[PDB]
């Protein structure tokens, strides 16, 4: 499923991401836009044997089990396939653990390269939240 910008914003706000760990909603919407372009089915295979899954491109090496990643840990305790559903609940809850893992939102490279330090409030424009 592909979310509309405000549709995703609402969903994220609903799952408690607005200001979570001090990160405004805009930050999360911006991260999702550049990590997967709002597509829940998005997947990107990495050259290290791991794969990023879902709307927030969560990595299989440490956060979810996809059964084909060497020396992988399953800290979020879920199959990576759950991160590819139309329901972002799984991704949000796992994301909540990642952002608290000691690097802030720097854990998401796309957020770091395209959202960090910008006016992320624009990503919430036109939204009736």
């Amino acid at each position: 499923k592909v979310f509309g910008r405000c549709e995703l914003a609402a969903a994220m706000k609903r799952h408690g991401l607005d200001n979570y760990r001090g990160y405004s909603l805009g930050n999360w919407v911006c991260a999702a836009k550049f990590e997967s372009n709002f597509n829940t089915q998005a997947t990107n295979r990495n050259t290290d044997g791991s794969t990023d899954y879902g709307i927030l491109q969560i990595n299989s090496r440490w956060w979810c089990n996809d059964g084909r990643t060497p020396g992988s840990r399953n800290l979020c305790n879920i199959p990576c396939s759950a991160l590819l559903s139309s329901d972002i609940t799984a991704s949000v809850n796992c994301a909540k653990k990642i952002v608290s893992d000691g690097n802030g939102m720097n854990a998401w490279v796309a957020w770091r390269n395209r959202c960090k330090g910008t006016d992320v409030q624009a990503w919430i424009r036109g939204c009736r939240l």
